[PDB]
């Protein structure tokens, strides 16, 4: 595999957005997955609904606002057979209801998602030489929530309470990190991105390698 990876340097990442005062981050890791994988097969670059999948993807597990799980962002988009953009149903940071209109618009579709093998950094490193993918981690700790710039390195849980992107990979001064894209705006951490270490093994870092998917199309 290559030793560096940067979807950002290949116009497959959207600007860095904020979910606010709502737990819709499965939402933004979806999207921004699906936003990745859209310019890797497409060449075109679509900033996607967030707010579709909080108003028009809840399940018995995913909840808007109340926390959810990219799975059922990735089921919704291929159940509707596509989603809107950012930009036709913009994001309240609220759960509203679904607008039916705004979720018969489609102009991004995936054919299907896959998992990573838990607790596998290396199958989620080969997956993230190939696009972006959504992880979930443990991002409630002083720490994690305080980083600012560097390698992130713990302390950390390894419960997935919060999603994020993975939309890269590098090393430097001999430490492995991944680069992983949050959804707390531009004023946290490297403008909104975390290099967080990479190749430690199980679990990987803050849990990053337990809950790893990523959505395909099947075209090129």
């Amino acid at each position: 595999l290559p030793d560096y990876v940067d979807w950002r340097s290949s116009g497959a990442v959207v600007d860095i957005k904020d979910q606010g005062q709502c737990g819709s981050c499965w939402a933004f890791s979806t999207i921004a997955a699906v936003e990745g994988i859209n310019k890797i097969a497409t060449g075109d670059l679509i900033s996607l609904s967030e707010q579709e999948l909080v108003d028009c993807g809840r399940t018995q597990n995913t909840r808007g606002c109340d926390g959810g799980f990219m799975t059922d962002g990735f089921q919704f988009i291929i159940n509707n057979g596509g989603i809107n953009t950012e930009a036709n149903y913009p994001y309240t940071a609220e759960e509203g209801q679904c607008n039916l209109d705004l979720q018969q618009e489609k102009y991004v579709s995936i054919d299907t998602y896959e998992n990573v093998p838990y607790n596998n950094e290396w199958a989620l490193q080969t997956a993230v030489a190939y696009q972006p993918v959504s992880v979930a981690l443990e991002a409630a700790g002083y720490n994690f929530q305080h980083y600012s710039s560097g390698i992130f390195t713990g302390p950390c849980g390894t419960a997935v309470d919060h999603a994020v992107t993975i939309v890269g990979y590098g090393t430097e001064g001999g430490i492995d990190y991944w680069i992983v894209k949050n959804s707390w705006g531009t004023t946290w951490g490297e403008e909104g991105y975390m290099r967080i270490q990479r190749n430690v093994g199980g679990v990987g870092q803050c849990g990053i390698a337990k809950k790893a998917s990523y959505p395909v199309k099947y075209y090129n």
